């Protein structure tokens, strides 16, 4: 499967998995003779994945952000998450849940720090406004409630822009990996595993993390809303519709047809 074909597919479907990752994960599907599907990966986290940020595990509580400079991360203050629409009680419950997991070795917190390229991408594609030049910039972002939030972007000595709410001294706090101390982005979540006939998923998770080779404590898969999902097949399958070695299932109806296709080709799954 050619890279430009898969990039065009992912661009049209709104899939955030890097094409290189999809090709390596399709190889594992071929080598293990196993069909598997991954939960949605938004394009707003593609840069964070390619920049090497670690990913959240099942023990990470709290909702991520789809707006502002905090997009793709999980803020300690859930008022900056994608649930910025919700009322006081739901945010405080999300805050308590984030505070609950913080009281343990599950995860920690760190300053929101993003690169020039990340800032330019958020401005170009995801509705961020950035005023000024050089090491200090003023950011304006509109939350899902329509309220606009202001942030200062201040370059630190290693080249990243530390993000703080305007007028405040404390940077925006985001959940961080306890191992490497970096902010965590979204993971690759296996939601279907169909091995060939002709929780036993730890071997596939380890094989997938090995083929991606992101390095220690930077795994995409963890040992542990559904669409658009990406599926990875040992070979292109037909049943008259055809699913390619890498395919996108946009909704439940496409998923129902894919299930019948993999079962018809001798692949079993029971979840």
């Amino acid at each position: 499967m050619q890279a430009r074909a898969l990039q065009d597919l992912f661009d049209a479907q709104g899939v955030g998995v890097p094409v290189e990752h999809a090709l390596r994960m399709q190889a594992v599907a071929r080598q293990t003779n196993t069909v598997f599907g991954i939960r949605p990966v938004e394009r707003i986290v593609t840069t964070l994945i390619e920049e090497g940020f670690p990913t959240k595990g099942f023990s990470v509580k709290g909702k991520s952000s789809n707006w502002g400079p905090q997009a793709g991360f999980i803020c300690v203050d859930q008022h900056l998450s994608k649930r910025e629409d919700r009322d006081t009680a739901e945010i405080r419950k999300l805050n308590l849940a984030v505070a609950k997991g913080m009281d343990g070795g599950a995860y920690t917190q760190t300053d929101l720090r993003i690169s020039r390229q990340r800032l330019a991408e958020l401005v170009r594609n995801f509705g961020l406004v950035a005023d000024g030049v050089g090491p200090v910039r003023l950011l304006t972002a509109q939350g899902p409630s329509g309220k606009r939030y202001e942030f200062e972007a201040r370059q630190e000595p290693d080249g990243l822009y530390r993000i703080s709410r305007l007028g405040r001294s404390e940077a925006v706090q985001v959940l961080a990996s306890p191992a490497c101390g970096l902010a965590m982005t979204a993971d690759y979540d296996l939601f279907l595993v169909a091995p060939s006939i002709e929780p036993r998923t730890r071997q596939l998770v380890d094989a997938l993390n090995d083929c991606l080779g992101r390095g220690e404590h930077r795994e995409m898969f963890h040992h542990s809303d559904n669409f658009p999902a990406t599926f990875y097949l040992p070979r292109a399958m037909e049943h008259s519709v055809r699913f390619d070695e890498v395919c996108v299932v946009a909704d439940r109806k496409s998923f129902s047809l894919l299930v019948e296709c993999i079962k018809g080709n001798g692949y079993h799954f029971t979840a």
